[PDB]
């Protein structure tokens, strides 16, 4: 059952480190693509399977290298992951949405053949840090064919996204760039009631928490991607009956359980 299932039955411990797939990397040069600033593709190798794809945006003033750990982490668990650079480091969230959109098209149609050979372009998702997370929400509303969206410490001046795409938001309790009371939490609250949604808040974390190896970010991001991109219900257990000392808030409409 479940043609999209990949990898062994997950343990929490396994979700805090790189997963069972070898990872190859491909540099998309800034100049080779119109529509976004290039970036890095992390993707499985040594395997004949195909996997869902993820496009991921860094945050305000940041480089793709800021999320290299997470692009590798996700790919190692069985995903083709393009972390973009933006046209300008100063691009705001809706610009970043457009670039995510361009990056998804690139992955499906123009990436190298070794990358295309590993991708099932019918199963795509988005993620992003900060302002890139605001772009993640925007694109999830503009393009409901996406399977999942994971905004990390998100920032956006618009607070309401009417998307049917399953959303997991990571807030940081001590975030002073994108305070959870103005940003992360309104975003969660204002999503449709009928959309599967989860909000997790990291205790004692700032806005820069996504920029380095983080166990909670790893577990929840992998789990939400597996659950919806792969329909992999083996990951429901990390997202249901949650009791996690790493978190200082948790909210869900429990449609995913
Ligand atoms: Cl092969
Ligand atoms: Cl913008
Ligand atoms: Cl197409
Ligand atoms: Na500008």
């Amino acid at each position: 059952s479940n043609p999209y299932q990949r990898g062994p039955n997950p343990t929490r411990s396994a979700l805090t480190a790189d997963g069972p797939f070898s990872v190859a990397t491909y540099t998309v040069s800034r100049l080779s693509v119109s529509g976004f600033g290039g970036g890095v593709i992390y993707y499985p190798t040594g395997t004949s399977y195909t996997f869902g794809g993820i496009a991921m945006s860094p945050g305000y003033t940041a480089d793709a290298s800021s999320l290299a750990w997470l692009g590798r982490r996700l790919a190692s668990h069985g995903f083709v992951v393009l972390v973009i650079n933006t046209n300008s480091r100063f691009d705001g969230p809706d610009s970043r949405a457009s670039q995510l959109s361009a990056a998804l098209n690139y992955l499906r149609t123009s990436s190298p053949s070794a990358v295309r050979a590993r991708l099932d372009a019918n199963r795509l998702a988005v993620a992003g840090h900060s302002m890139g997370g605001g772009g993640t929400l925007r694109i999830a509303e503009q393009n409901p064919s996406l399977k999942a969206a994971v905004p990390l410490t998100p920032w956006h001046t618009d607070k309401t996204f009417n998307t049917s795409v399953p959303v997991l938001i990571v807030g940081a309790e001590a975030d002073t760039v994108a305070p959870v009371s103005q940003h992360a939490i309104p975003f969660y609250q204002n999503l449709p009631s009928t959309t599967p949604k989860v909000y997790v808040e990291l205790c004692n974390a700032s806005h820069i928490a996504p920029n380095s190896n983080n166990a909670a970010i790893s577990v929840y991001t992998i789990s939400w991607m597996k659950l919806w991109v792969d329909n992999d219900t083996r990951y429901r257990k990390f997202l249901c009956n949650v009791n996690d000392p790493a978190l200082c808030d948790f909210r869900t409409n429990n449609r995913h359980c």
